[PDB]
């Protein structure tokens, strides 16, 4: 039975639409109110939203892991750190029961994905659900499940706080500007996960379902010089093209010059976050992931 | 008559395609060599672009005047004060006749602008003769000019160094995003007017002709707060409409709400950088134009 439930606005200080709701939301909670359920909207990086720049000292959306969360607190540790542990500390602990049962992350993107969900389990009967009333729910306006286990490759986030994490993602946004359409998606996915919600707490009953994910399964960096300066651009058959089926054949980044260098290895893969601007610095110019169906039990309150 | 010609790239240090352009032809200008024709390329704001970030301590593109480019050469001084100095005693000075004969200034702007060449005085015939040779060329790719010659809103730019200063602006690109199909286009924008002087210098004789262009009127700020803060956003009929006509019983912001906020004022209006990320630290929703048509006297040498 679900009582405590969060929506995270701003983690990352440019994306804008999140701020913008959140905002909105601390002076009048209205439509993100249930009958019988308290949500209670956050801003978690303050300072970087002050800015308007993604973080002050270190990526806030990486580091809600042990090696971060059980340093001692003194004013010397970087910003986000700090910020780390007052968050654990009011909206967790993480990895305990009194932490909060649903959290939502909203964040923006630069690439052309549209709705999408993060998924941090695949085992998680509740969220599965959750994600295939929201898909459907949307519909036919897109919507997109991005999955990560790894093993390596998961990081540890905001929402990880909670029991049932939620990231929502919309874009193509720019950083730092607002714009209406995507302001409507994201009001829209929120809409229809806290229904889900009250449909849960009101005792409803979900059959088995299946929904398609996407399974991160590596990360590709863009060529580089010698020096480390991108050599080769992604490619224009590629740009906006997540989601959609890359073959081995199939052309990935184009250079100056204007030659094309092309997918190779074995099998065919779904580029995901396809020329965000906050992996840059990140090394990753898009991710490769496997298309794969997830199933579901039932449920009830 | 035409000898000295420069290209810059980075002003703005998180705008790509010029970043990228300049740091390839710094390596190999043939691209941008004409039989008889001398061009340097350069990056103005190297810090910026190592940060990739608009600026560090000002914007440098708004700097270059009497007032700043006149003070003593200290470090107490902002880098883009001291960087300034710098490019006049490089490509300057301004206002005397052993500067440079045509700058070319290289952005991005996350506004659907399409391509966009920025005229600073109406009455110059030169460069109207080479925006006609441009648009002519691009054609059936629209290009577009905007005037900001003001009165009193004209500020003082990287090329105005120059005394044919040119603005070649490029969107909509995300910010420290790099598109293939944005940097083709700046390409082809350079490419003609590289090929016009060649033409002009090789004694080509040029009719009189005509160009549409659109006049800064008056710049637009955001709905702001009691705390003066972002109350409603640009309308989605009105986002990504540059250049359109916007009449004044129309649809111009939108509060979360959502009331619409119409236009108003007695006539009908040409918006330009529709919701730049770049300035709403300006505060500028968008700026508004009349559209009018500027005449060039037949020129030769
Ligand atoms: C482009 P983003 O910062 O919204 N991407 C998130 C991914 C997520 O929300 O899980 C991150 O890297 O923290
Ligand atoms: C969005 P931008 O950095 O291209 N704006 C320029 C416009 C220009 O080139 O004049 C500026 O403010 O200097
Ligand atoms: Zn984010
Ligand atoms: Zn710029």
């Amino acid at each position: 039975h679900i009582q405590k439930v969060a929506i995270f606005g701003g983690t990352h200080g440019n994306e804008l639409t999140g701020v913008f709701l959140v905002k909105h939301w601390l002076e009048n909670g209205a439509e993100i109110q249930r009958t019988g359920l308290e949500v209670k909207p956050f801003i978690t990086n303050p300072r970087a939203v002050k800015k308007c720049t993604r973080y002050i000292d270190c990526d806030l959306n990486r580091i809600f892991d042990l090696e971060n969360l059980g340093k001692k607190m003194s004013e010397d540790l970087p910003y986000e750190v700090r910020r780390a542990q007052e968050i654990n500390h009011l909206f967790g602990p993480k990895d305990s029961e009194d932490s909060y049962d649903i959290i939502f992350d909203l964040h923006n993107t630069t690439s052309n994905m549209g709705c999408t969900l993060i998924l941090e389990d695949s085992r998680n009967n509740f969220l599965i659900q959750m994600f295939h009333y929201i898909k459907t729910s949307l519909a036919p306006l897109p919507c997109y499940v991005y999955l990560i286990e790894h093993p390596s490759l998961k990081y540890a986030t905001t929402r990880s706080i909670a029991k049932y994490p939620v990231g929502i993602e919309v874009g193509p946004q720019p950083q730092g500007v607002l714009r209406a359409d995507i302001l409507d998606q994201m009001r829209k996915m929120i809409k229809h996960a806290l229904d889900f919600i009250h449909h849960f707490n009101e005792g409803k009953e979900f059959p088995p379902c299946a929904i398609e994910v996407y399974k991160i399964i590596e990360k590709v960096d863009y060529p580089r010089d010698e020096n480390g300066e991108i050599a080769a651009i992604i490619h224009p058959n590629l740009q906006d093209q997540d989601w959609k089926p890359l073959h081995p054949g199939d052309p990935m980044f184009l250079t100056l010059d204007g030659k094309t260098i092309p997918l190779g290895g074995d099998c065919t893969v779904y580029p995901v976050f396809v020329n965000e601007a906050a992996y840059y610095e990140k090394k990753e110019a898009f991710a490769k992931t496997t298309k794969l169906t997830l199933n579901a039990k039932s449920i009830r309150c």
